């Protein structure tokens, strides 16, 4: 087709439809949501990215970058058939400057590869998610929360500059001192404004020891969930969680526990966690001290860490939702608990819920000021918890299945004003319509996002079904 001929004349490397690599390059992370691209460009340099983008514009097709391919809605594939996919995973180099400790990171580098290189070359790190296969591109441009985030913030907070290919093929560098509107827009909503062709990340010195630990929670009936969560949120909101502690609740039908990573040794952790243990009447278990990389591996849930192979093919079949909330009133705690116990525990599919200890007085995430970036959830009281709800099938996903997580999310949102909750596009939920998605993902920052969108991509070349809409002028 025309897109194929344009890419060829422009000397852009591609994955041919009839090749062996098509299957790998086109395949989603979420097997529930395959899409068939118009074509797959396979850039080795920013020049190829520019030329691919220009081809999409000249020919009249939409284009989307795919970095790690982990979008829960397959938005890296375009979220529908027939987009040019700019597959970035042949571009994964990570360079660490010994002087400034700034990392130059190509946009197809996956988190495990990044973590490995930064640690091996200078014992450095930045704050990012668990999950070695996740691409830096989607992850860092929309937030990025992991077991260093209470201590050090979101992945997006470590970006110091980015080189961007715009919808008309122009190159720009965005930073605090250059294209500041674009830099603001990238840092929360970056899928909408161009293809980032190179990132520069600041780093921190990796702690020599981290300590993983667990606290089992007796959340086997509704009253125990309510009292336990009510205590936990009061503890967090009143500054109980020290900077060095990073923690979440992981629940499934068969066990509920706090899981943590403490940036320090085991004796220091025991001292730091004692107040919470006394409040919950609970005990520590599985206390394990690690070096920095073993700490990462511990929560990776993956055999491979330093992943760079273009053959990468990890995939699951699922539906997922997210939330960001304040502390929850007990009426909401009761509804959420009843749903958990009476409904979720009886669902005959693998599911889990993660409640990250996200905000409160000591969180680095919510110390970032309200105007710093488009990422919407920075209030240390109002943005207290971040949630992942995940519903996974081993066969085909049942078409009536969506009601399960939908009902659970309703148990929260029915009792919270829209100023006290949002959603998180790193757990992209294609059940939301486009208007709803923009509002819940970006909240108070949507209007300015829409204005920048009209300025930078008025034709919506980077369209996907939950993309920011350009403002009308
Ligand atoms: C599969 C998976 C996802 C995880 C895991 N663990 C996480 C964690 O511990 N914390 C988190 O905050 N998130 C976790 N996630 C979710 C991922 O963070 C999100 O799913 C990321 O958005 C995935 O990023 P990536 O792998 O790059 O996904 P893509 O599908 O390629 O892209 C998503 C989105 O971003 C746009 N995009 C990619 N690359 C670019 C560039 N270079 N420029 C602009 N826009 C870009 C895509 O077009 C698409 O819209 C653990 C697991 C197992
Ligand atoms: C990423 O880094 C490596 C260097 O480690 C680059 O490797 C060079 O690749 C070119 C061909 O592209 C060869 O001529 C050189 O011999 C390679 N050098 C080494 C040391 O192997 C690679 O090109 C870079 N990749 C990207 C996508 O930029
Ligand atoms: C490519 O798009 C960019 C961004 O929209 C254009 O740059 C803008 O041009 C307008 C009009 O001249 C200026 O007022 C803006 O300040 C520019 N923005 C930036 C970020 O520099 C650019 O003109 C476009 N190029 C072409 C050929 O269409
Ligand atoms: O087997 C499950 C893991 O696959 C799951 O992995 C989670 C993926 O989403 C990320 O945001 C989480 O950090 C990560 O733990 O963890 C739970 C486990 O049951
Ligand atoms: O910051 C808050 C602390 O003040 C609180 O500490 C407890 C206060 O009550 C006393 O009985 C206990 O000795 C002490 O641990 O813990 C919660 C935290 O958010
Ligand atoms: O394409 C999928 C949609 O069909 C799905 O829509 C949901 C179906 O079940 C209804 O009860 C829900 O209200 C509705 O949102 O959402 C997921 C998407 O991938
Ligand atoms: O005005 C914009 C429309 O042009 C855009 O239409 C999309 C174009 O790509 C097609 O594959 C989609 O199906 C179609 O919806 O929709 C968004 C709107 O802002
Ligand atoms: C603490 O860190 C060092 C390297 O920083 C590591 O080799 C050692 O095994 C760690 N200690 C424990 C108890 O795991
Ligand atoms: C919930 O379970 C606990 C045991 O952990 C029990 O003491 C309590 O009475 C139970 N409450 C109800 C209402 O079933
Ligand atoms: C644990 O950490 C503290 C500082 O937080 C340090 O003084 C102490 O020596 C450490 N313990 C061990 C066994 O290294």
């Amino acid at each position: 087709a025309a897109i194929d001929e344009c890419l060829k004349n422009a000397k852009v490397p591609v994955t041919a439809r009839n090749s062996t690599e098509w299957k790998t390059d086109a395949s989603p992370f979420n097997d529930r949501l395959p899409y068939t691209p118009a074509a797959i460009a396979k850039p080795a340099t920013v020049e190829h990215i520019q030329a691919a983008v220009l081809c999409a514009a000249e020919v009249g097709v939409k284009a989307n970058p795919k970095s790690g391919g982990h979008s829960y809605a397959s938005f890296g594939l375009g979220g529908e058939d027939g987009h040019l996919v700019v597959e970035l995973d042949r571009m994964y180099n990570v360079t660490l400057d010994p002087e400034t400790h700034i990392a130059t990171v190509q946009p197809g580098a996956r988190l495990g590869h990044i973590a490995t290189v930064l640690y091996e070359e200078g014992k450095r790190a930045f704050s990012h998610g668990t999950c070695p296969g996740v691409g830096v591109g989607g992850h860092s441009l929309h937030g990025g929360f992991g077991f260093s985030s209470h201590s050090h913030g979101l992945a997006v907070d470590w970006i110091t500059s980015a080189d961007v290919v715009l919808a008309n093929g122009s190159l720009v560098t965005a930073s605090e001192t250059e294209n500041p509107d674009l830099f603001w827009a990238l840092r929360g909503a970056g899928s909408n404004f161009g293809i980032v062709a190179s990132f520069r990340f600041k780093t921190f010195a990796a702690p020599p020891n981290v300590t993983s630990y667990e606290i089992n929670l007796p959340w086997t009936n509704s009253s125990n969930v309510v009292k336990g969560w009510g205590a936990l949120q009061e503890w967090l909101l009143n500054g109980g969680m020290p900077e060095e502690m990073n923690m979440r609740v992981l629940g499934n039908a068969f066990q509920t526990q706090l899981q943590g990573l403490y940036h320090g040794n085991a004796s220091a952790l025991k001292t730091a966690i004692q107040p919470l243990l006394a409040l919950l009447d609970a005990n520590l278990s599985s206390v394990q001290e690690h070096d920095w990389m073993e700490g990462f591996r511990h929560y990776a849930y993956s055999g491979e860490i330093d992943i760079t192979d273009p053959g990468y093919d990890q995939s699951e079949t699922f539906y997922s939702k997210s939330l960001v909330t304040s502390a929850l009133p007990p009426d909401v705690l009761e509804r959420v608990a009843e749903y958990w116990i009476e409904t979720a525990n009886k669902v005959r599919r693998s599911w889990y819920i993660i409640i990250d200890m996200y905000g409160g007085p000591n969180s680095a995430v919510t110390r970032v000021p309200p105007g710093a970036g488009s990422y919407a959830f920075r209030d240390p009281e109002r943005h207290l918890f971040l949630y992942e709800l995940y519903d996974r099938s081993f066969g085909p996903y049942p078409d009536d299945g969506f009601a399960f997580l939908d009902g659970w999310v309703h148990a929260f949102t029915g009792g919270l004003d829209s100023s006290d909750w949002g959603m998180y596009i790193n757990y992209a939920d294609p059940g939301l319509d486009r208007a709803e998605a923009q509002e819940v993902y970006y909240r108070q920052n949507l209007d300015r996002l829409r204005r920048i969108k009209q300025q930078l991509d008025p034709t919506e070349l980077f369209y996907y079904p939950q993309a920011v809409e350009p403002a009308e002028v």
